[PDB]
């Protein structure tokens, strides 16, 4: 059920902002 | 392999080409 929080985008902002900052 | 690819950054990256495009 962790999909609730993929299918809505929690996982890719942090990425987002991870990527950024490098 | 899902887990991996990031779905967020690919709709922003289209998003800005179109913007600038026009």
């Amino acid at each position: 059920a962790a999909d609730t929080l993929n299918y809505f985008e929690l996982k890719g902002l942090m990425t987002a902002y991870q990527q950024r900052l490098a």
